[PDB]
Parts: structure tokens; C-alpha cells; sequence
């Protein structure tokens, strides 16, 4: 089952339940019916998840699916691992005509990112790398998405607080 | 960790709960009570599993252990992840008196194997490396294992059913 | 571990419930309110654990924390992997405030260590490589640790049945 | 490091000197003068090569660089190792004005691919992931690349010859 | 390296000829009488190099040895990999007998460090993680090292053209 | 080309030019016509080289092929890497009716094996693991071999000195 919480200070520090460790071509997903890790699909192209992709406990990103969070990690964690994350941005894209934003966060417990606190704290090539990833990783799956851009911490925190109360 | 079902439409597609990620030399089993991961043993020889090995939920085979399944995976998965596998063959092997059969399943969610529906679609070398592995991976342990051969998907599934029925 | 017999033989055949697989730089920890894997920190230096690091269920060690056990593995397992271990020694050190004793062990089901029963059977340098490890990993984090030395197997097996009963 | 020949019997089997081991995100090229490994660049997107990429010794193609070869390898090899590859197809792609074609070769010394003689033997998904990779792996860099398609082994080899003849 | 232009721009665009890929615990070295890769030693502690470690061809540094350069790479290369680097700093330390200065650099052809030119652009903790590294790796081998601190990019670029000419 | 030497003290310490790093399923081989690494074959079975397999510079194991040496290494080296090796045993087997012995050595520069100097210094499960490997790794290649056993250092040193003078 799951019943864990959104995290400590909330908009400030949040919990990140990881499903896909950086470097994976295999896209996993936490099962709601079981609570165990299940294989969603193997990316049709040689893309490797650029970050530790996961969700934030008990959040409701409109309808259904929890709010997804991308944690920058210098060494991938294992699926189903909880991370205390400091949001720093909001990746904004539209899939089937709808907003499909995601929280770009960073690890609290890794001094490397101690002074990282807002998109303008992340080299641009990286952001473009995460962006270029969602833009093409499902293309062979007959899906194309429209990318809008990013937003800083506040928007992130802003969306999180919401997604949570919406939950 | 067995409150889950044998999978989607049982015959044609089942769930494979992995225990051993491809390329591993540590042999992990799914603990009875706990459900958690258990270091079964460290193979006595420099072999690494050539597939993702695991079990089909809610199934019981001849010996008296879950029906084992082998999912051919390009990139290994983590012990305990669920996988929607499509059987394509049955591995017949006898471990020390026990009729220890295994299913050869492929990922439903990887196009690479889009046209791997039956044992006749698998490169004969791969099948060969698979039987050789079991044929010998225990030799040092003292257990001698005889290999019998292969059977296609239909067989695989016929056995899947029977295993499900034996859980009860 | 919420519930799990400490080990099937005691003294000897003990149950090691790994948290940090050898080779890892991410220091993981097990939470009791959840039972899920949780990222605790990221070693501030480029240090990688020299052994799988775990704990013995249903134990209690003087500081309140469980009983830490270092299993010596060739190929690292996965966090939450239950390993039937077998303590061949005890590593004495103090995180500066209450002694923090780790239990050096060897996995059964691996003929490789067939003849490993005391720290005397353990190559010296290795033993050292560990000593240095704790005597130096947190240092960077502005913290010190007093590493005395090692104690025998029976020694370890002593502090062990203590804690396994101390409940 | 090019005193070596195009390979055994040139058409049917060539040598492939690898530069990029499968699964790598760092792009390595074979330095002109030195011969030694050169970090060409770090791909701008989370792509990892899906094959062992390298060059056919003593060959020169249209653009003005060695004829490139792709060896499908289960377990990647080290940059600079030689491999006896068996072509089975030709990848047609145009990089910024240049007719940048590549050979699709398989290992002679891996039974797994025993029956991979032509492009029709390759799982269509794999071929698809291959073209998608080139089609986009440079997008961020500013270079836009158009993909043209595939041709079988005969084609591959016809081009191998021509490349050899252009070295001279 | 028997022969190879130190780098195409000097000051800046320098030629780094890696010996020990980041992540490695085997300390490799390049032999001049052969030019082949050679195992030099195995760090006595479970330390793994934090960066690809190399040297600048056709240089000479006060002790007779070449000029060491630490490139900061995301994915490690392979020994004998020529990387067009770019020194953003200088790491000052002394192996106890003659100062041993390393040259912290950043690879070009990796937009990620697009804006890395001085140690000020380098996350602090990281810089530290290195400092600790040398200030602690050989210790176990009954040896000490005096780690002062870091110096700027121009600082590094200075000691550099020294050695590149000192021949 | 190659022209390197057998090693330092000779029967005592020897050089090991590695072709196949521990963990490889891919069997490589140093090319005599080129001197570059070439792929011999990919093992027909999921065996992974148990050790760093290689050759000793300028040795003549009867006809042709250089004397092969197996170095025990806790972390694999890269192909074409030179290692100073301390012989400790002779693996004895017969392939096509002939002796096809190999030198089992150990790394000088890794304190872990400081006190390893003779087969009786290597856990037995390991020796049986190396042995079981050659016994079956070419079976699917229609070849079966006959395994005789091992011999200690002196035999090794004895065979090396010979193989060299024979060269």
C-alpha cells in the first residue's frame, strides 16, 4: 500500500518516491493496485532517463496521476527510494492538448547542489537536455508533444501546494 | 507479495515478478513469509543469468514451488519489478528428481520482440546458451541436472494453466 | 524490518538485511514508519562502501538504533536484500558520542569465504581499508570519529546476543 | 592506426575498428595523426549509442572521412578493438549536405546472429531506434539531419568496395 | 604520449590525455618506454577518483613528471582518451617533498560546463570532495600530504605555460 | 608492435599484458600482426571471465602462443594494461591431447593479496571456479577439455623461466 506524506517543510522540502533511476531506458511505474514496481515500457529509442524520475506522495495532478518530480542526482538511486527534494523549477509541456508540467527538484542531502535553488541555477544545456528528452522520447510511439519552457521555484512550490490540497 | 494475479489474460499474457536481473551472479529468491528479497546463493561458477528470472504469481508446479518464468530483456530490470510477459516456449529440465520446467516469455512492452511469438523465432544460439547454463550452473554444487529440450508457446501456456490450478 | 527473526542459528548463522550495497556512494537508510528505502545522505567524499551494509532484525543497540552489520560480498546485492550472514569479527569505533559498533560478517551461500571465521582469516589490508573508511568518510562533513581497532568473532558474537535480547 | 586492411574477404566480411562502445554518451573519434582515442563530444541529449560504432580501415566515403560501420553487439566492446563484421544493410542518411551513409554489420564471431544475413532479418523496431537516434541526436547542436531509409547487404557491400577504392 | 602538441589554444583550449577514468579505484599510469597503459597501484581505501585524471603532453613539471590535469566529466572516458580540456583552476598540495600541483579543468564539447571558467563557478562541496580526496587517499599507505587550498584559473594557466615551455 | 619485457625479478615478479578484463563474456586477444585488441569470440554461454586473463611479454609456450596468465583482481583493468604480477600457481589442463597450462598470479600493487603466495593461499571455491570455467566455457563450441589440477608457485616460476628462455 503506500500512505506516506508529501514531505517536511512542504513547498520547501518535498518527498520524492523514485520510480525510474537516472540512466534507465526501461520506464517503470509505481503500481497503485499493488504498490510494487512495474515495467511501463522500454523506450523505443536509445534515450536514458536524464534524472531520477518519480512522484511526490499524495498529490493530485488533475485528473489521477500523482505529481511527477525529477530529481537531479549525481548517482542514481534505486526504484522505490524516498528522497528529500528541494524544488527549483517547473518543466512545462503539453501532451494531448493539456498541461503536463513536472517538478524539477534537487537533492537536499548532496552538498553539490547546496547552492542550487532556482532554474537559473541549472546550466542551460542540462535543462535543454531534459526538455529535448520529453520532446522526442515518445516520437516513435506516434506521439509528439509541445514544449513551453520552464518556471522557477515559486511556480513549482505553487503547483505542489495546489496538487496537494487538490489531493 | 502474492496477492497479485497470474497476470492479464492468463494464457496469452502473464505477469512475471522478477527475482534475478539478467547479468547477475548472486541468485535471489522471493522469500516465503516476508515476500522480501533473499540472497539464495552465490553461483559456484562465473555464470551470470542470461535472462530476467522470476515467478508467475499464484502458481504452483510439480516440485512444490511457484511456476518459474524467464523474460528475455535487453536491459535488465530490478528484483521485484512486475513485467507483462508473453510466453513463447517451455524449457524442460529435470533437477534432481524434480520436473523443474520454465516458461520462456518475452516483454509485451518492448517492440524489439514484436515478432517473437514462438520458440521458432528465437535464435537457436540463445536457446542453446540457456540450456547450457542450467545444465551446468550447479555442477560444482554437486547437483547434476539433465536437460530435456524445448516446446513452443502453446505448451508453455498449457502449463501456465495447470500451474494456476495447482495454486488452489 | 517491522518483524523478522534475527537469524536461524544465532551466534553464527545471522540474518543481514542490507541497506547500502557495496560500491554505493549514496548512503541509504531504512525507515520504520514506512519500511521503504530512503536516501539518507551522499558521502561528501568520493568514497564508496567497501561491503554491503546492513542491520539485524529484532535487535536493539545502546544508542536506540538497530545492530549494524557489514557483510563481505563479491557482487553487491540490492537494498532490502535478506542475506544469511555469519559474523567473523567486530569493528570498534565511536562517532564522537556513544560508541558505534559495526559487525563484520561473511555471507554463507558463497563458498568463497568457506574458511572465514575470525578477523585473522581476513586479509589485513582489507580490514584496514574498512577502518580508514569510517575513520574518514564523515570527516568532510565537519565530524570526527574515533577508530580503535578490531575485535574477534566471539567478541562480536557477544555484543550481538546482547542486543538481540536487549528488548 | 590505419596500416590494417579493410578486412578478411572484403565484400562478405570486413574489420570494424570501434570508436564508440554501445551504451556510451561520450562520442569518441579516431584521431587523424595520433591514431589514439579522441573525445569528439558529449552528446547534447540523453542518448547512448545503440550499437558499437566505428570505421572500416583503409576506406574513404563521399564526405571525406572513413566509411562508418555499425556492429550490433550484445555486450559492448572497448574503443579500438577490431571486429570481424558481416554487413547486412546500409543506412542512408544526409548530414548537412553530406551523403553520410553507414554499414549495418553483425559479429562473425557471435552465433546469436548466425542467421542475420540481411536487413530483412533485423527486428524492425531496432532499425527504427537506429534511424531515430541519428535523426535527432544532433537536433540540439543545431544540425538538422534527414533520414532516407535502408538497403540490404548487397548494397552495403557495393558501397564497401567503392569506399575502399576511394582510399586510393 | 611520445609526441603530441600540448593543446591548440594554450592558456585555454588544452589537450588532456587521461590516465585514470573517473570512478576508477585502480590507479593507472602511462609508461614512456612503451606508451602502454600500466597498473600503478590500487588505492588502499575504497576511494574512487572523482574526475578523469590525466596529463598534458609535451610538458615538464618541476619534479620531472608531466603536468597532471583533472578533467571534470559526467560519464568517464577510457585511459588514453585525448580530451580537449580547459583549466578553470589549480589545486595546490604537497605529497611531502616537492609540491605536487594538479590542474582542475573542464572539457569543452560538453555544453554542461559552458559557463565554467574559475573555481568560483565550481560548486564548493565538490571542490572539497576533491581536496579531501588527495588529503586522504595515500594516508593509509603510511604517507601524508599537505593540502593548502585552491587557486584561480589564471593562477593555473600561469603554472601551466611555465611547464609547457620549461623544456 | 610490442617489444616489452617479461617483467622485473623474473620468476618472482612478472609482467602481465591483459587482454580480457574480469567480467567479460567477450573473449579478446592481442593481435600479433597489429598489436591492437581484436575480438576472438563471444562465449556461447553466459560465463564471465573470472579473472583478468592475459599474456606474459615475450614467452614461448611451445609452439607459438605466449604464456597466458590469470591475474586475480578485485576490480578489472582495461584491455592492453600492464600489471606486475606475483605468480602463485599453475592451472593444468589438456586441450587437444596436449598440456595447456596457465599461470595463476596475483597483483603486487594490491595489499589485499600481500600475503598470497601459493595456491594454498587461494580459497578452494575460487580455484574450482576458475577450473570449472575452462572445463565448460567451450563445450557448446564442441570442445571438451580434461582438467588435471593445479601446482604451486615454484612450478609456475619453473614454467615461466622456461617459456622465456624457450623464447
Amino acid at each position: 500500500f503506500h500512505d506516506l506524506e508529501p514531505g517536511p517543510n512542504v513547498p520547501e522540502v518535498v518527498y520524492a518516491l523514485i520510480e525510474i533511476p537516472k540512466g534507465s531506458r526501461n520506464k517503470y511505474e509505481l503500481d497503485k493496485e499493488t504498490g510494487l514496481l512495474k515495467l511501463d515500457r522500454v523506450l523505443y529509442t536509445p534515450f536514458h532517463y536524464p534524472v531520477d524520475y518519480g512522484i511526490i506522495p499524495r498529490t493530485w495532478y488533475e485528473d489521477g496521476d500523482p505529481f511527477d518530480i525529477m530529481v537531479i542526482m549525481r548517482e542514481p538511486t534505486y526504484p522505490l527510494t524516498i528522497i528529500e527534494a528541494r524544488p527549483i523549477g517547473l518543466f512545462k509541456m503539453i501532451d494531448s492538448g493539456d498541461k503536463d508540467y513536472k517538478v524539477l527538484a534537487v537533492p537536499v542531502e548532496d552538498p553539490y547542489f547546496k547552492d542550487w535553488k532556482d532554474i537559473s541555477d541549472v546550466p542551460k544545456a542540462f535543462l535543454d537536455e531534459i526538455a529535448h528528452f520529453f520532446k522526442r522520447y515518445k516520437e516513435l510511439e506516434g506521439k509528439e508533444i509541445i514544449v513551453e519552457g520552464w518556471e522557477g521555484a515559486e511556480a513549482a512550490k505553487r503547483e505542489i501546494l495546489r496538487a496537494i490540497e487538490m489531493y
